[PDB]
């Protein structure tokens, strides 16, 4: 159970993408949304399910900034998974080049776009329409207070989380990233998919009620070391651990 700090959290993205290292954003993110996707499938495998119940949907929430960017990711892979995916973009920041050629890469593989408005997000929160919803508003880099509309959507989503499955991208959004759960209502997900490396709320999960698993498989051994964690042991090809 070894975590790192979101200081030290800003600091590695900073390193991995700087000269020095050379990675780019749209690979980080490929991979990122990547092992989302297969945290989903994992945890709930269509094999056995009947028609009716593969019709359900994956209600993706993709917030404005990075954590959106790996649920829109994460979408076009469910879809080409074998799910049905149903993206509620409402605030896109229109500066952000990648974030629109992700949009055409949904469009591209007929997954549903939403509006802050024309689509009626709430009709996703139901039982009979919904499988799980993919919390990926705010990832690490989140900052209290929330503002609207996504302090209304944190509202309405912890109404159904105890019905309908929540999986959180990175860390559960509204949460304090270093402190933990402290402003209620609170995201209680049903799957907490960490990225790179677990932040110090993970830790408030509990196993009973939560299934944790850690995705981003980029990371070198000394690299790891330099901030105080030792790369995970992703088995075989997976781009996902379980804790
Ligand atoms: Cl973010």
């Amino acid at each position: 159970l070894k975590v790192v700090s979101s200081k030290l959290a800003a600091e590695i993205d900073k390193e991995l993408m700087g000269p020095q290292i050379g990675f780019t954003l749209q690979q980080l993110m490929e991979l990122a949304g990547f092992s989302v996707a297969q945290a989903v499938c994992r945890q709930f495998p269509l094999r056995g399910k009947t028609e009716t119940e593969k019709g359900k949907h994956v209600f993706v929430i993709a917030g404005p900034g990075n954590n959106g960017g790996d649920g829109l990711v994460c979408a076009r892979h469910l879809k080409l998974f074998g799910y049905n995916p149903v993206v509620f973009y409402p605030k896109r920041s229109e500066r952000t080049e990648f974030y629109k050629q992700l949009v055409h890469q949904l469009n591209f593989f007929k997954v549903p776009v939403l509006s802050q408005d024309e689509g009626n997000w709430l009709e996703y929160l139901k039982p009979e329409k919904t499988l799980c919803i993919v919390d990926a508003i705010f990832g690490f880099s989140f900052k209290p207070p929330m503002r609207e509309p996504f302090k209304g959507i944190v509202e309405e989503l912890c109404k159904v989380q105890n019905i309908i499955p929540i999986v959180s991208v990175d860390v559960p959004t509204g949460w304090d990233v270093d402190k933990g759960p402290i402003s209620q209502p609170s995201i209680n997900p049903a799957v907490l998919v960490s990225l790179t490396v677990p932040k110090p709320c993970s830790s408030h999960i509990r196993e009973n009620q939560t299934t944790h698993y850690v995705g981003g498989r980029f990371i070198p051994r000394d690299f790891a070391n330099k901030f105080g964690f030792e790369p995970f042991g992703y088995e075989s090809t997976d781009q996902i651990l379980k804790l």
